């Protein structure tokens, strides 16, 4: 599989690695995504300590508003943090 | 780093490959888009052989109406992809 392939995979798995934890298997709550923000994206993100901090990029990422982030939401998170390294080339 | 920050980077990577080839380095025209797919999609797209095919998906992908995918319709595509990956579990 190409490099592509491959990260595509690895977008997949990062998602249920962290949204199986707790509650519903097929979206982060609020503590599943802090989680995930901390301990793999501890190179492009600020680490997450207070709970305000997670709320806001929950709220920014809810779009259907159910408090927790479904794989579309996932989806628009990654595009996010892809354009965010992207710039600042 | 992280498999989901190596896959990031990877998504950047991949865009650049191509988008760098022809015209402006900057967005994919339909014959590097092509190429994307050809090369880098093989085990989850079905080759594309044909002009009208690859212009499907570039209409399908260009909502700026340049006739080009730049980085967020890029992002879009990934999106599209990872999702159709992910279903069919
Ligand atoms: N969140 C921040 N403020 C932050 C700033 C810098 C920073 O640096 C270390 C991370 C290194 C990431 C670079 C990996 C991919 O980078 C690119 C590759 C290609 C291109 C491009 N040609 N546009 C741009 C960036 C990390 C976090
Ligand atoms: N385009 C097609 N029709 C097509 C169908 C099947 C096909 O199979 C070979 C590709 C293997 C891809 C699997 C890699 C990642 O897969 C998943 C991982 C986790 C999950 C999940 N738990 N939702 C789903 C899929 C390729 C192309
Ligand atoms: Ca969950
Ligand atoms: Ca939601
Ligand atoms: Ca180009
Ligand atoms: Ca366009």
């Amino acid at each position: 599989m190409s490099e592509l392939e491959k990260a595509v995979v690895a977008l997949i798995d990062v998602f249920h690695q962290y949204s199986g934890r707790e509650g519903d298997k097929h979206k982060l709550k609020k503590s599943e995504l802090k989680e995930l923000i901390n301990n793999e994206l501890s190179h492009f993100l600020e680490e997450i300590k207070e709970q305000e901090v997670v709320d806001k990029v929950m709220e920014t990422l809810d779009s259907d508003g159910d408090g927790e982030c479904d794989f579309q939401e996932f989806m628009a998170f990654v595009a996010m943090i892809t354009t965010a390294c992207h710039e600042f080339f």
